[PDB]
This record gives C-alpha cells, sequence and structure tokens, in this order.
C-alpha cells in the first residue's frame, strides 16, 4: 500500500581531521609570510609546493628542529594534493612590532575516504532494486538536496548515480547554523562532570548496568592507551615500521598513522584531564585504522610472545576499543541534549527547517498520484531531528538508548502508504571492528533498515509533531 518516501540519509566514510602544529624563529620560515604582520591562510596547491620547498632547503642547512621539519614535510608532500588541507602561519610579535616567531600550523583531513563511493553506490543500487518492485513510476520523481560540505555532495552524487543539475543545495535546511552552537556549549561544559569523580551512572544516560562507574571506564581507557604507546615506540625502535602494511590508501604511510596516535595518546595519559570532547576523536580514529589500516595496526601494536604459544596477545586491544564505544554512547549523543528540554532545544534549532519541509512534502505525496525525496546532511542533522521524533510522544517499538550509533549512510525514513511508518538504519556500521571480514577496498556493507514505528495514523502523527512547535 505504498505511496511515496521521505529519506534522510548521512554522508559517508570520511578521513579523521588531523593537524600539526610547531612554532618557528628562523628567517627561512619567518620569511613565508610574505612581510605580512597577521594570520596568513594558505591554501593553493602551488603555494604549498613552494612551502614545501621551503622545508627542504631548511632541512639542507638546520633551520629548525630536523626530526619535525621532516614530519610536516612528508606529510604534506602526500596531504598538499587534497581538498581542504591548508597552512596558518600566525605570527607572533614581541614588544617592538617585530615578528620574532612563527607558529606554523598544517590541517588537513575530513575528506571522504576512497571506501566512501563503494558505500554510496550499494545503497543506490539497493534503492534502484526497491524502487523498481515497488512502483517503477516512482524513480520518475526523484528529488536530492545536499549541504554545502563537499563530503556531503560527493555522498550524494554516487547514490544518485547508483539510483539511476538535479542536486539541490539547501543550506538554510541541511548546512550547520550557529544557532545551535550557542546553546551546545552550555551543554558541553554539563557533560565534563558527569566523566569524572564518582558521578554514580547520572540518570539512565545511555549506559550499561555492568559497567563500573564513568570516571573508572576513563581510568582504565588511560591505562590501556599507556600500555599501547610503550608497544608502539618499542616497535618503531627496533623493527621495521614500513613492511608492517603492503597497502597504503589515502597516501598515509606509517609516520602519519604515528602522529594521529601520538596526539590521542598525548591526551589519555592522564585519567584527570581527559576531555569528553576527544572521546569522539578516539573512537573516530580507530575505526579509520581498523577500516584503513588493520595490518598496520596489528603489527605496530603487537607486543610478540609472552612464553605461550598461540597465547591472545591482543587482549588490551579489544578490551580499550570496547571501552571506547561506551564512551562514544554516553557522551557524544548528549552534546545535542542532556535533559529532554536540552535535546528539544538544540534539536528545534538545528533542523527544525528540515522537519517542516518533510511533513508538507508527505503531504503532497498524499495528494499527487508515489515519489521520493533524499536529503544528504551532516551528522549532526541525523541525531537532532531523532530527538525531535522521540519527544512528540509518538508511540514507538524502541527506545532511545537501544538504537545503535548513527554511523556514516545512516537514514531516516518516512514511508507513506493513510499510514506512516518511520524506519531507521545504522548506516555501514559494525560491532566488531577488530574480526570484521574486509576487502581491499577497506568497505563495510550497510546494515538493513529497522522499524521505529508501527504504522500510524497520518492525521495523528502531524497533531503529535505540530504540538511540539511551540
Ligand atoms: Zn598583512
Ligand atoms: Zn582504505
Amino acid at each position: 500500500v505504498f505511496k511515496g518516501l521521505a529519506i534522510i540519509i548521512r554522508h559517508a566514510d570520511r578521513t579523521p581531521k588531523q593537524k600539526f602544529k610547531h612554532s618557528f624563529t628562523s628567517p627561512i620560515f619567518i620569511s613565508l609570510l610574505k612581510g605580512h604582520k597577521e594570520e596568513v591562510v594558505i591554501r593553493n596547491v602551488n603555494d604549498l609546493k613552494i612551502v614545501l620547498q621551503a622545508l627542504r632547503i631548511a632541512l639542507d642547512e638546520k633551520a629548525g628542529n630536523p626530526a619535525k621539519i621532516k614530519v610536516l614535510a612528508n606529510a604534506l608532500e602526500k596531504k598538499l594534493n587534497f581538498p581542504g588541507t591548508k597552512i596558518q602561519l600566525k605570527p607572533v610579535l614581541n614588544k617592538e612590532n617585530e615578528v620574532e616567531k612563527v607558529q606554523f600550523i598544517l590541517k588537513w583531513g575530513g575528506e571522504p575516504t576512497h571506501s566512501a563511493k563503494y558505500q554510496a553506490t550499494e545503497l543506490g543500487e539497493q534503492m534502484r532494486q526497491d524502487f523498481d518492485l515497488l512502483n517503477k513510476s516512482i524513480l520518475q520523481n526523484i528529488k536530492i538536496f545536499s549541504s554545502s560540505e563537499r563530503r556531503v555532495l560527493h555522498t550524494a552524487q554516487y547514490w544518485t548515480r547508483a539510483l539511476f543539475d538535479e542536486i539541490s543545495i539547501r543550506k538554510d535546511l541541511l548546512d550547520d547554523s550557529n544557532a545551535a552552537k550557542d546553546l551546545m556549549d552550555k551543554v558541553k561544559k554539563k557533560l565534563k562532570p558527569l566523566l569524572r569523580e564518582g558521578k554514580e551512572a547520572p540518570p539512565q544516560f545511555a549506559w550499561p548496568s555492568k559497567m563500573p562507574e564513568p570516571y573508572l571506564v576513563i581510568k582504565r581507557v588511560v591505562e590501556l592507551m599507556n600500555y599501547h604507546k610503550k608497544i608502539m615506540d618499542n616497535n618503531f625502535a627496533k623493527k621495521d615500521v614500513n613492511s608492517m602494511q603492503t597497502r597504503w590508501c589515502t597516501s598515509e604511510d606509517p609516520s602519519l598513522f604515528k602522529e594521529r596516535w601520538d596526539k590521542l595518546f598525548k591526551e589519555f595519559n592522564n585519567a584527570e584531564k581527559v576531555d569528553p570532547s576527544k572521546i569522539s576523536e578516539l573512537y573516530d580514529t580507530m575505526k579509520y585504522d581498523a577500516l584503513h589500516n588493520r595490518q598496520f595496526l596489528e603489527n605496530i601494536f603487537d607486543p610478540g610472545s609472552s612464553g605461550q604459544f598461540d597465547e591472545p596477545r591482543f587482549m588490551q586491544l579489544r578490551e580499550l576499543y570496547k571501552l571506547a564505544k561506551v564512551l562514544f554512547d554516553f557522551i557524544c549523543p548528549k552534546e545535542y541534549g542532556i535533559s529532554d528540554a536540552e535535546k528539544l532545544d538544540i534539536g528545534l534549532l538545528t533542523s527544525l527547517p528540515l522537519a517542516k519541509q518533510i511533513l508538507n512534502d508527505i503531504g503532497d505525496m498524499k495528494n499527487r498520484e508515489p515519489a521520493c525525496v533524499a536529503y544528504f546532511t551532516k551528522e549532526s542533522h541525523i541525531y537532532t531531528l531523532l530527538n525531535i521524533i522521540y519527544e512528540s510522544g509518538i508511540p514507538m517499538r524502541i527506545a532511545r538508548n537501544a538504537l545503535p550509533e548513527l554511523d556514516y549512510l545512516s537514514q531516516i525514513t518516512f514511508e507513506l502508504y493513510h499510514s506512516i511508518r518511520l524506519k531507521m538504519s545504522p548506516g555501514c556500521h559494525t560491532q566488531d571492528p577488530l574480526d570484521v571480514q574486509l576487502d581491499d577496498r577497506h568497505y563495510i556493507s550497510c546494515i538493513p533498515k529497522i522499524s521505529l514505528t508501527k504504522h500510524l495514523d497520518m492525521d495523528y502523527v502531524q497533531q503529535k509533531l505540530r504540538n511540539k512547535f511551540t
């Protein structure tokens, strides 16, 4: 009895955001500022090659910490051609308005990975199969939206190709708005106390019963992190690191691997200083490495041999992955609101325009004689739109805490049949990243959709929603 579909889709796999920062006083580094006495940003690929050349000059004639110029230079050579890669030069002025030192900040990442096109194409083909079995006329009524971010449009483009300018960027609905950033900071400060001292798993807050107090979990993660840093150092100092993995996608090499983890090891070596914003960073890198650098991850963290044969050795690492998922399940989802009122206000400030559009599109599909509208959005809108759904009081089949992580290519579906059925998918998500069978593509298949509600009267679902718009 199908009549239409309004599907919200998250962007596909992306690389972790990474940056190197160092300050230099040598003249060759100061000359990169080209006389300017304020922050200088470099994003022209040709300008990056010139800066790259400056690092090679510094190398031949010692100008700065040689070890640190190599890591910046090596990272830049591999990353100079990636959109979003930039250099920031922050000059430091002394009492006489003279630049005495310049901070060199190299930032890169946040681009869709080589795996994203595969994930998006499978979904577009799957949806073509699904549609050509429900009603072939639906393909003639496809409308596609995308945020302005490159990673989001990238996902939208390959899904559209797989499904069949038609993609209509809509900044007001699907791009980020500073309306909720004022309120998410009020919330962010509220999460720090939840993790420290001895808060007894405050209220429900998405936390397992068998787990000890949040502060104990953090302290154990620090122990596992301090443990693996020493393994990594021991492996770099003794073994050949360049032979620990035969495939390096995205132009990465063992040096960039060490940098991502060296930073995290620095940020997770004192439990009384762990920042809750950095839990998501730790967990984002663990998925990335488990997806794209498993072999090197195995070997560079391989302890060796402890007497007995085949004695399991990746015990401390599996524990670390498990504990990071707990922290990611009870901090990051609560950046969009802790209390129901916070989840509500942040949810409206972020996704109210999109929510009004969806109900109207469902209303049009009822009056037309089926169609589909796909909105490709950043990760933030999926949580917030979901929060609006729950706080509306509409009868659910599953509680919020029970939903799986809203991973890459997570979807929210509004199926119109008169009756509305809500379904969701966690996207390309796995419960055992260290055991999943991977291809050379470093690509995980997508999880089928699950029903959030049953068939609910259309006229009913509009009152509960329009009552929350006050
Ligand atoms: Zn200037
Ligand atoms: Zn890869």
